[PDB]
């Protein structure tokens, strides 16, 4: 599993479950490509996003949908969605855990990369 | 002064100064139109993008040019650059800072909003 | 003003008004001497804690009192305070702005040291 | 396990390995009493600090020894530690979590906590 997404409630102190998230690869002609989707489990991760094979080199978007998560617990936040965009795999495959710790009016990201 | 961008350096412990902003307005046709644009200032604040007229409601997206910050002190980062996206809104108050802290591999973001 | 502290909450999206900061030297016991207090006022910012003669190099401790903040606002938080823990130094800049975010289950601080 | 930390590095985007943590408890007498201590693994983790007939209710302070690990690696940072002081278990029995994400200048701190 080379990408992983992991949110944290910074309100209630517990995972974030059931965040959607929509993950997209800039293409040849510099448009976000849909690429793959899914939604965190009661852990607050999101495993089986891609494969090996199928997550190259590029350009990639996660887009964590916070507002959606936030109006279906009933609050008003301020952000539409957190976006994370970065190069993958150009110095050969990696693993990514990107992780998000959200509050109604913040949030913060952090990515670990290891080397398998 | 309805919008203020201020960013920081977690690393340094510093102001994040000469970091290109660019602030869009989503369109009717749901793509990023050019709103504003500029380099934070040696406190790290860009002012001045807009006036109370020009920002009615709407969605907007500011993007902070972090990679090329990193960069240019001769680090490797890892996000190509930082985004902040939101809804303008009359109900709330009616001055907006986004705040930004960064370091190489983590960003934080938070809206300060006053009257 | 070489300290200034800046509180923010991440909940409304607003300064943290009226915070009780505690800030403390360390004694050569040991020891936590008290050394300057206040409350943010309705920026957020706490100034005029201390001068250029009083705040000699050492370690100070600036102590955040979260827990009050959160339960007068009518929600539970998880710490009892935020403290703040670090080493003054002249070779550094000379101005220190210790900047903290709030929420009520976690909590961010940062240090903004200029000239 | 009803107490686990873990530590990132934001600089590095990596787990914070071979950090120092010191967890105190406060006294009847209202001193802070050595509890447990231990060094994060490869992982970023630490656990077996201590177990649940141990963690009894109480005020806590997780000491993470944030100085310690950036002079290891040959960088000056700000902070002496990061502190993280809470009451547990007054509801009964709780698992915590508490993760920090570090930088030189700059640390967050967030608990997650469940019940078993
Ligand atoms: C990255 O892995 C994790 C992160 C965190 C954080 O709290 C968090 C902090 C800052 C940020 C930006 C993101 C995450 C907690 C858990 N945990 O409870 O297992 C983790 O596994
Ligand atoms: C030095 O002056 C400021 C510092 C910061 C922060 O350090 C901050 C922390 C977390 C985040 C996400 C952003 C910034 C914030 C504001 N501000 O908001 O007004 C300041 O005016």
């Amino acid at each position: 599993c080379p990408l992983m997404v992991k949110v944290l409630d910074a309100v209630r102190g517990s995972p974030a479950i059931n965040v959607a998230v929509h993950v997209f690869r800039k293409a040849a002609d510099d448009t976000w490509e849909p690429f793959a989707s899914g939604k965190t489990s009661e852990s607050g991760e999101l495993h089986g996003l891609t494969t090996e094979e199928e997550f190259v080199e590029g350009i990639y978007k996660v887009e964590i949908d916070t507002k959606s998560y936030w109006k279906a617990l009933g609050i008003s936040p301020f952000h539409e969605h957190a976006e994370v965009v970065f190069t993958a795999n150009d110095s050969g495959p990696r693993r990514y855990t990107i992780a998000a710790l959200l509050s109604p009016y913040s949030y913060s990201t952090t990515a670990v990369v290891t080397n398998p």
